[PDB]
């Protein structure tokens, strides 16, 4: 009826619109921002292309599809669309897992992945994808009904022709999505843990902004460690302030005697006292009017935050963020696609159980991942959060 029609043309449109217009902004933001500009973020910029291609394309044609209850754009715009719909959303797969072994390699391999990220390697790793996913895809929909001779695509009705056969459909979703999400589903909760693990030398890397240099370069930042701690007890003014401190506190004292020696850290007399008597909000007030912290706000700021709090939170907050972004679009992804893979997992066992509709909604549903990641990159991401805003108005 005309309710169904129109009712059907708002909510496609309305979700349409909403898909172009963030994954439009986000792209820009990365062109517009030199802050943005990142290997994360280039990985990102990635899905954009792929989600705006389903939102300005696959959205509107299979509506079109849906609504006048056949297919009437012809025989060619059909192997268009369906080669372009599943490269792209391929292509989609791809940079997932990529994201994935980005954060997973380099929170797993420092020696070479951490130090090797360059974003023109990136753009590699992108045209692999891109290229690989349309060749899997492109020249099996579009030639497959020359190969057999005939097609099996009624007229009137546009749908993947090999894909017909319910048992070969099973075992292509589970190579495309289920083992995908099950590789995609390992590395997070491995990158999840990480995220907990912090001591002493890690948070002397971080503040000193250095890597590192093999077996023997690693054997010897353990041995002036070592003879840090050393010094420490030596020393009559620190060992004190040292010994009533607890695991964390006491990587802050190592990370200034590592900075300015025993006897410069011996000088915050004040500040080491406070700090025997606890009152971590009042010594952290002092040592910030010192000249230390002057020279060096920075790793002050970090190792000061790290006396009030007594955690690792100025030494994994970074690492958390992007732990929380890429839960997100992973849930979103794994969301929005298993209604319609566990149909095809139904389907095969049944000879007919799904109706017509069901599939259909799976189908758009799956459209509206490439919908949420724009939102999902505002909600978790500040600077995406203030670049956005800054393009609509100003
Ligand atoms: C546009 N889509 C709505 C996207 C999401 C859905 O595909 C799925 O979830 N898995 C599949 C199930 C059977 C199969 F032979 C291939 C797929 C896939 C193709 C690409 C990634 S998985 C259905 C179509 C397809 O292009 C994707
Ligand atoms: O700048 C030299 C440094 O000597 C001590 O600190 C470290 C040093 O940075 C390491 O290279 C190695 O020598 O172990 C030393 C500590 O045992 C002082 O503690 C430090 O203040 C001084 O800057």
């Amino acid at each position: 009826t005309i309710w169904q029609v129109v009712f059907i043309a708002f909510l496609t449109g309305f979700l349409a619109l909403v898909t172009i217009i963030g994954n439009i902004l986000v792209i820009v933001a990365f062109k517009v921002n030199k802050q943005l500009k990142t290997v994360n973020n280039y990985f990102l910029l990635s899905l954009a292309c792929a989600d705006l291609i389903i939102g300005v394309i696959s959205m509107n044609l299979f509506t079109t599809y849906i609504i006048m209850n056949r297919w009437a754009l012809g025989n060619l715009a059909c192997d268009l669309w369906l080669s372009i719909d599943y490269v792209a959303s391929n292509a989609r797969v791809m940079n997932l897992l990529v994201i994935s072994f980005d954060r997973y390699f380099s929170i797993t391999r420092p020696l070479t992945y951490r130090a090797k990220r360059t974003t023109k390697r990136a753009g590699v790793m992108i045209g692999l994808a891109w290229v690989i996913s349309f060749v899997l895809w492109a020249p099996a929909i579009l030639f497959w009904q020359y190969f057999v001779g005939k097609r099996t695509v009624p007229p009137g009705e546009c749908f993947i022709q090999f894909l017909s056969e319910p048992t070969i459909t099973f075992g292509t979703a589970i190579a495309a999505f289920y083992m995908p999400v099950t590789i995609m589903t390992i590395l997070y909760w491995r990158i999840y843990k990480e995220t907990e693990k912090m001591n002493i030398f890690e948070m002397l890397r971080i503040d000193e902004g250095g890597g590192s240099g093999g077996d023997e370069a690693e054997k010897l930042f353990n041995q002036d460690v070592d003879a840090a701690v050393r010094g420490i007890l030596r020393n009559a003014k620190l060992k004190p302030v040292y010994d009533s401190l607890d695991a964390v506190r006491r990587a802050a004292l190592i990370n200034m005697v590592f900075q300015m020696g025993e006897t410069g850290v011996a000088g915050f007399t004040n500040s080491l006292r406070m700090l025997q008597q606890k009152r971590w909000d009042e010594a952290a007030v002092n040592l910030a009017k010192s000249r230390w912290y002057n020279q060096t706000p920075n790793r002050a700021k970090r190792v000061i935050t790290t006396f009030r709090t007594g955690t690792w939170d100025a030494y994994l907050i970074k690492e958390k963020k992007a732990a929380q972004t890429l839960s997100a679009i992973l849930l979103a992804f794994i969301i929005t696609w298993t209604p319609y893979n566990i149909m095809v997992l139904v389907n095969t066992f049944c000879d007919s159980c799904i109706p017509k509709t069901y599939w259909n909604l799976g189908y758009w549903l799956c459209y509206i991942n490439s919908t949420v990641n724009p939102v999902c990159y505002a909600l978790c991401n500040k600077t995406f959060r203030t670049t956005f805003k800054t393009l609509l108005l100003c």
